């Protein structure tokens, strides 16, 4: 006659590591991190983003005429760039301040196209010349639909010209324009005139006055001329004057845009823009998940899950699995099944297993608990953002990266350490639980029963299902079968 | 005659968490977190702040003339900016690398004003009339008291002038000028001249050459017209020449300063400044505190503790609360309760208890010496132009917040789970102990107290409790009961 | 007739540190903390540093005459400018984006210097004047090897002078020039001529175009002049071309160079350059470690460990030494002892030893592994006007390293607490399997042994080790006694 003390196995060959082991082998695990992403680009909370095409970010809002595809009123929860996009700034030079614009453009929502100096604000010249080989529609000579390049008229001077414009709602305004620089003085004759010229544009908060900087270099796109693009954001309330004699690339069309209330990006990727929505959207592709760490990548719009090098963060739930009557320490039950913690007897009427529903619940409780205590301390994350650095920003480039690159390998270090860690303290309790168990059963049978050095105990005496039962509730009466016990270990 | 081990209660109702269970009720605890702050601002090593009241960083150290509460010699551990502050760059334009003087300010320990070039270093030119409707003071027309607008007299043409002044101290010099941008050609003909002009400043190591930029625009505080003002640092032994013949703001006062030797700030804030004096002063108020955390605000001079997100960080250093535990204990931790012929009472084990305290109090230190750092989170500016480090501020700091709190909470829920167990483990070695003294007699009762089938005095008693019990002395009276 | 239960002991004086008590002696311990470094500099990856010797980084690359040892093709791991170099920008002036040239200078790891602009290309003017006493060579006056200052025949006006140059090859170009801006127009009209001047430089993707902005301005090194001095890379294939009526310090020799395909790095520093080779060179000198734990510096080039603040970080991997302890065991970690007729002695057990040192190597293992990555602090420079972004750099850098060491701190201290437990848990296991074994054929004496109420012969010792005791064998013979 006898009663066992064991736990539970079954068929799972999950493996998770322990700071003590590796490979181990157990009955019930939770993998914490997402792996899997869908290789395209989905709506954010129903807002579809914008895909440039063969348009590059400045090719877009400058109007680049091969751009027509992206004129207008738009509105998106981010910005899908193609890597090979052709379609950029066409008449060679440089805008200034490139990489704020984009950083300004990420955090936008809409814009509104609107006409804010028409050809007729410019008097006395010729608006209707302003084309170049170097900006193309359908083979012919073009430019750039926002701006407005101004030349004289071949027999009249070029007449000072002037224009106004105030932004009486309550959007800020983004604009350009830009300063023609001709490769020599035969051409600025020709343009605009010779003597000193100017190009001076006024705000209540912001001031410019420049002129040609006229230099033979060699050609870009087929053109040695230049132009110095600019751009700037006329505030609620804020009038905008434009004066100039000559080499002036006048605005023309510009944007009212509203700012985001949630966080946006550029991404530069060939993925496809499908029909699909996405709570998560990351730079390399959309993830539906719950789980809580992420390896997909590290820039993202919507909620997603912390970024981490892992390449897996299996969390042990159950015990460790080790399948072989006898009890736990020759190993775990399979035919256990009702729990993790329990019991098996044998006695006249009949055998079986039985799991103890108390100590299974307490420990049951206590994993969950860890859990979602796990979940709920890395419920944040490190952000990290696309922006773009010039050639003269190395350094705080450098300084971006690195500090991109420091928290992603201390989440990574706490999230490895937390698991292997944890894991431990897990598989140590199930030792314990077991321990109790058996230890409960001890105390309450002294020596009317032999201990086997083996997890079951030989009952020196008759016990029915009544006395077996009486152990598991702990209420087992010593004394009653002390007299029988004793004659047989004698 | 009986023998019981057991554990300390107690009336408390402090719960701690751990990673197992929640609203766990102990005996002990103690909340690392500081949530407590003083709504002002106070001295910090004795030296107060600096109110600008009706004036912005700007006002004031231009010297716009409504703020001359603060014109002259001042010294400072920090400086408090009030949010609605009217009086700064009254004269429309920008002030460059403002951001970057702002720093430069709030490392800043005294100043010492002084005039660096008076009206008459400027010759053939009109230093009288250099004053402006948008700068009032009492009402009639004025101008920055550190700047002198010079424009050329109605009859001359504006000459060529010139002015050099030499720090021959020790002390840095921060000063300040202007180029001033007329809205259209008439004007600037009228106050200036026509032709190319210039303003140009030049030292041993720095260089300044810049022109008009003219052009119109609209008014802004009535005024059509605009001054860039730029501001720099003349080192000790260095010279400063000014040569210009149009548009020059001049500097006329500056301040010799001196660096801090501590890290300074400047709080926009409203709350008042008051005869107080505070080891930590945060932006949101003055903290006095031996807690190791506090979640009041990322923002501070003096010495401080951690700033986390946390509402709470409450770690455990008794027992689990359940009276299960003797009320009746009051001695120690983990004890003994007896009761023979002579009596009965409660006793705790000195040397159990003591280690354990011991354990624990070393966790707490140990705590306390690991998070004794701070990231410090400052309040620099950046520009509308300057998005992208600003940004990389922002997300840095908030990267260090969230690790920081992450770790905090997380090891206060990990020490708090181990700190339980070990009470667990050390009452049940107390009662194995006498177990194992005892054998067969003494009954388990499975309880946690044995009962003895003997007389055990209190003589008898102490020496199961020093582990020198004697077995066979009571073997035969003991068998012979059963 | 007895057995004991037991663990082991030794003459180790090494103590470590847990969350719970301080200073405690170990038989075993590995410190992850390295501390020592030779204080030099190395060869890495087989590449030397490239000592700048009393020049500056801007004297060497200009090409000030004094600095003649540095002249021409190079190439280095690292630069190491001496703190007290003298020879940098002699003739008074700014070089613009000076902290990006450093940078840029960093990244590179072979240069190969080339006339790019010779003499003859500026016709009509005088290119063999272009000196002065600021920038002496053996005493006499001088110039930038790598710049040309062009002046005006003193008979004839400075005509217009033109050149162009283009990249043909795979590597980029770096080079340099200048605008000079003279004292007063006396010496303007001297040099060069009155009237409007320009300096202009184009590129497929740069232009530029400056005048004179003439001053008086208080001498430095002697002279009341000033240079604006710009540099640029010519990307491969294109094409710069110069024009100038004046004022043009022009490019004379300029840079073909490649970037280096690892971190380098400018260390500011006097110690010696030696033969050698260093897996890991800090700034402090060169570190040789398997250790993953580094106090040496924060700055680095090659492959270092990480940098924390700790003096040490001592990691128990042995028992509490309390010789208590049996420092007769020297088998094993846990054991047992015996002694019967056949003689007494210790033995410790195998399985057991050997499960404790495998978890042990294993956590020192896991731990090396989870702390194989570094937060690397750059030397980059910032201006006088870079005060937030230098002082973002610092709290980040500093940010770092107090994380990092806060866990690398707090990790010793929670498993060394853990790792003494383990060892009082194996011990007990031993202790309970033989008691619960031997019931009352044998006494416990409170004591860590057993004392058997019968005889026990080696067999029978060992037949309790394996676990396979036979009670009712030896319990008649008990009982009797
Ligand atoms: C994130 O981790 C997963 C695995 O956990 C990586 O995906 C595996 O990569 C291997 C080796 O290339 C493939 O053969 C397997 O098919 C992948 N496994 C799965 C489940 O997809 C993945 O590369 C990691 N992600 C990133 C961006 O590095
Ligand atoms: C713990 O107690 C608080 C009240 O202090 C209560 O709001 C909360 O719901 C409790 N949590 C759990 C898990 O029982
Ligand atoms: C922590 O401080 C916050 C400040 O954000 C305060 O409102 C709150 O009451 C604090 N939490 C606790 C539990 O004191
Ligand atoms: C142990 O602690 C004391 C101070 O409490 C210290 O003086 C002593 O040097 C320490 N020993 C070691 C080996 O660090
Ligand atoms: C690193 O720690 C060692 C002790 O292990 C000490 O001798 C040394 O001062 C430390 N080095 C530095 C640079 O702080």
């Amino acid at each position: 006659d006898k009663i066992c003390i064991g736990y539970h196995a079954n068929n799972s060959t999950t493996q998770v590591d322990t700071i003590l082991e590796k490979n181990v082998t157990v009955t019930h695990s939770v993998e914490l991190l997402e792996t899997q992403k869908e290789s395209r680009f989905c709506r954010v909370l129903n807002k579809a983003p914008l895909d440039l095409g063969d348009c590059t970010t400045e090719g877009w809002i400058l109007g680049n005429p091969r751009c027509d595809k992206l004129l207008g009123d738009r509105s998106w929860s981010y910005i899908v760039e193609r890597p090979d996009a052709q379609n950029g700034i066409c008449y060679p030079g440089v805008l200034k301040e490139a990489e704020e614009l984009k950083a300004l453009i990420g955090s936008i929502d809409t814009i509104q196209r609107f006409e804010m100096f028409p050809k007729s604000t410019w008097t006395g010249v010729d608006t209707n010349s302003g084309v170049t080989s170097a900006c193309t529609y359908n083979g012919g000579s073009s430019f750039y639909r926002n701006l407005l390049w101004i030349i004289k008229i071949r027999s009249d001077p070029y007449s000072l010209i002037k224009g106004t414009y105030t932004n009486t709602g309550s959007q800020s305004i983004l604009y350009f324009w830009g300063v023609h620089h001709p490769p020599d003085d035969v051409e600025q004759a020709n343009l605009y005139g010779l003597g000193t010229r100017y190009v001076r544009m006024g705000t209540e908060s912001m001031n410019f006055a420049k002129g040609p900087e006229i230099a033979d270099r060699p050609p870009a796109n087929g053109q040695r001329g230049r132009i110095d693009y600019y751009w700037s954001v006329l505030k609620p309330g804020e009038t905008l004057n434009v004066e100039s004699n000559g080499n002036l690339i006048a605005p023309w069309y510009a944007y009212k845009f509203t700012s985001s209330r949630h966080k946006g990006a550029i991404f530069r990727s060939d993925l496809p823009i499908e029909n699909c929505d996405a709570v998560c959207q990351t730079l390399t592709g959309a993830i539906n998940t719950n789980k809580t760490f992420q390896n997909v990548s590290p820039i993202w719009i919507g909620e997603c899950p912390k970024y981490v090098k892992s390449k897996s963060l299996k969390l042990a739930t159950g015990l460790r699995n080790v399948p072989q009557i006898a009890g736990f320490i020759e190993g775990g039950w399979t035919g256990m099944v009702d729990g993790w913690y329990g019991y098996h007897h044998e006695n006249s009427q009949g055998s079986g297993y039985a799991a103890d529903k108390e100590s299974t619940q307490k420990a049951i409780d206590g994993i969950t608990n860890k859990v979602n205590s796990i979940i709920d301390k890395m419920n944040t994350q490190f952000e990290a953002v696309e922006h773009e650095f010039s050639n003269l920003e190395k350094r705080i480039s450098n300084l971006n990266k690195r500090m991109e690159d420091g928290f992603l390998d201390v989440w990574t270090y706490n999230a490895e350490l937390l698991v292997l860690l944890e894991n431990e303290r897990t598989l140590d309790m199930h030792d314990a639980n077991v321990k109790n168990l058996h230890e409960k059963v001890k105390s309450q049978l002294r020596d009317n029963a032999k201990d086997l050095g083996n997890g079951c105990f030989e009952f020196w005496h008759k016990c029915d299902n009544e006395c077996i039962n009486s152990v598991k509730n702990g209420t087992y009466n010593y004394p009653k079968y002390q007299e029988e016990s004793r004659l047989n270990r004698e």
